[PDB]
């Protein structure tokens, strides 16, 4: 399956791709404002995500440090990145279909469409302005916004006993984006896809 990945931003980002044990495809490449950059992800990846990075300095080894988004200082991502990171999520040919959404689990940091190119289904978007609307205590001092589990590592915000509700932090993100999840047991914002479609994610999608 082909995902075109696009930024549309003022601001360069480092796209990266992982399905957390691996990456897809070279895992990771430079963005600048209005590049962009077609992976092939192998049918059946099961928790593939996509995001942004940003702020990144890499050495000639495609070794340093983004802001936001970082996944163990390096270019080519094999794990994911480090919150706050709006997530692009799919898994691709699960009983003869795809699955994807939006999540604001681990953060927001950058502005997010997420569509198929092919027939059948409708695409997600989080283009609403999360950073500069972030309550204080979740605003994260290298860019972007935090989720409240990431922030105070509590069951409730992580959703560790399998048994939390919504939160004020929480609600703060379904506010600003309904189409996205905001916490783990938020009411599913998946869509069904045909099994082997393709997909754009687009960056800043949004004036």
């Amino acid at each position: 399956a082909t995902f075109e990945i696009v930024n549309r931003c003022s601001y360069t980002v480092w796209a990266a791709a992982s399905k957390g044990d691996a990456a897809l495809d070279a895992g990771g490449r430079q963005l600048n404002s209005g590049e962009s950059w077609t992976i092939n992800v192998e049918p059946g990846t099961n928790g593939g995500k996509i995001w942004a990075r940003t702020d990144c300095y890499f050495d000639d080894s495609g070794s340093g440090i983004c802001k936001t988004g970082d996944c163990g200082g390096l270019l080519r991502c094999k794990r994911f990145g480090r919150p706050p990171t709006t997530l692009a999520e799919f898994s691709l040919n699960q009983y003869g279909k795809d699955y994807i959404d939006i999540s604001n689990i681990k953060g927001f940091n950058v502005p997010m469409d997420f569509s198929p190119t092919t027939r059948g289904c409708r695409g997600v978007r989080c283009a609403a302005d999360i950073v500069g609307q972030c309550p204080a205590k979740l605003k994260a001092p290298g860019g972007g916004c935090n989720d409240a589990c990431t922030v105070f590592q509590t069951s409730e915000y992580c959703c560790t006993t399998g048994k939390c509700g919504p939160t004020e932090y929480s609600r703060f993100f379904k506010r600003l984006c309904p189409d996205a999840f905001s916490y783990v047991l938020d009411k599913p914002t998946t869509v069904t896809c045909p099994g082997s479609s393709n997909y754009r994610v687009t960056f800043c999608p949004t004036a």
